[PDB]
């Protein structure tokens, strides 16, 4: 890895990969920053290779075709060999993990509840044995498919009550799911992954988490399948979190930066 | 993995590894029971492979000696060809890693406070920036060395109060440090691992944890250096994770159980 240079794919997404503001163009990686950028500067810096950050062309994660078997997102361009890296709020799943290698997590979070601050609702159960709050997801995101697919009684009853829910409890975008909590004075909550909820409520102190996590899952970087540098990666994972440097990489894009 | 038995290397902690609350005495695997005895019978259900549990012979979890370069405790175990799997609350570290493999993580934690509930106290930064509520830790546990090892200004400065409160703060037992909390009157907050305090709010409903993880780390299953079971290990804990089966897991002994 020493005098090497790696294709980091990446996706936009607050805060882990952001166009800087600043009104004068800016050219490769200079034009990106956030905590994803943070940390593969990191990760470059202890191992001593250089990088070219390339948003992934179709703007996806990662989804198989069932039928197909065809991969698209930043997992396809890890497969088709035009990425060696994929460092992105990028969640390990069963399903990628067939296709291609992770590090161990650099983060962790678990579904959760945005919600407004002062109420005495306290948990996805106080949510789902009642019918005057409405709640919902991002249409067609990884919070939606949680439910969908979960076989716990508490989160297949809340599934049921998202789909016969009439006007429409599912956004196009995560910013129109915080809107309907910050408008819907009490009447509607969003679901959505916990770092999310976090980097919200930073910024709207009106909202809140609702509960603790409704699962429990972790971004790691992927790497094509049998990589030659996943097992360096993780040690510099491990050595960065104990070091405590991946905590204030948190605590600077969470709290700090906007 | 179809029809071999393996070794499983674990050790005794609440509620992952529990000897069974009978007075009719107990053989092999039957002696236990908690979270991870559960996990080892899930990963040998789809791997098909028989299993035997035998508690580490020193009591430990896995540490090394940096003078000698000896390990102890459950990596010993695996690296010594005595265990095949060491499935335990065994955090993934940087000086584990370089001796062992690691599967993904089956379970996320970190050290966060136990508090007593409905105070205006959100966070690590509210105790430290007040001198009324004093706070401690485990004496020698890994919390304690965390907060000694910081370089963050937060909790140096909670390390440094730490330190020089009389009377100590530092408890012989987590066990002492509930207690603490509990009859204290807001006087005194713990700090421990997220998964203790968790239990512990489950069963003393005027308790809390207080704010979010002060760090992050997670348990996984060890293996011996290259071993042909990591990899689909790695894919049954994320199929057990996205099933639900690891909630249902967590639920049962958290929740649910109360002894063990
Ligand atoms: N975690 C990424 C997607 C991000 C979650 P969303 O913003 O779609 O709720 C993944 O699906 O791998
Ligand atoms: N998590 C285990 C030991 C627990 C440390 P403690 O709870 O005694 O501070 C380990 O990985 O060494």
């Amino acid at each position: 890895l020493k005098n090497k240079t790696l294709v980091v794919t990446t996706i936009l997404s607050n805060p882990y990969c952001m166009r800087k503001e600043s009104a004068i163009p800016l050219s490769g990686n200079d034009q990106f920053e956030g905590y994803a950028v943070d940390l593969i500067h990191e990760i470059s810096k202890s191992l001593g290779f250089n990088y070219k950050i390339q948003l992934v062309p179709d703007g996806s994660y990662g989804s198989l075709n069932k039928l197909t078997g065809e991969w698209n997102g930043m997992i396809r361009e890890l497969l088709e060999q035009r990425a060696d890296l994929a460092i992105a709020d990028l969640t390990i799943t069963f399903e990628r993990e067939q296709a291609v290698d992770f590090t161990t997590p650099f983060m962790n979070l678990g579904v959760s509840i945005l919600y407004r601050k002062g109420t005495p609702i306290e948990s996805a159960e106080d949510l789902a044995k009642q019918t005057r709050i409405k709640y919902g997801a991002l249409k067609g995101g990884s919070t939606a498919a949680f439910f969908r697919d979960s076989k716990i009684s508490t989160y297949q009853r809340m599934w049921s009550f998202m789909e016969s829910a009439r006007p429409s409890v599912f956004t196009a975008s995560n910013g129109e799911g915080v809107e309907r909590v910050a408008k819907g004075k009490g009447s509607y909550a969003f679901l959505m992954e916990s770092t999310s909820i976090e980097y919200v409520t930073e910024r709207n102190c009106e909202l809140t988490q609702v509960g603790g996590m409704l699962d429990t899952k972790s971004y790691g970087i992927a790497t094509p399948p049998n990589s030659p540098y996943r097992t360096a990666i993780n040690s510099v994972i491990l050595k960065l979190q104990e070091e405590g440097k991946l905590h204030i990489l948190k605590t600077k894009w969470w709290k700090e930066k906007r």
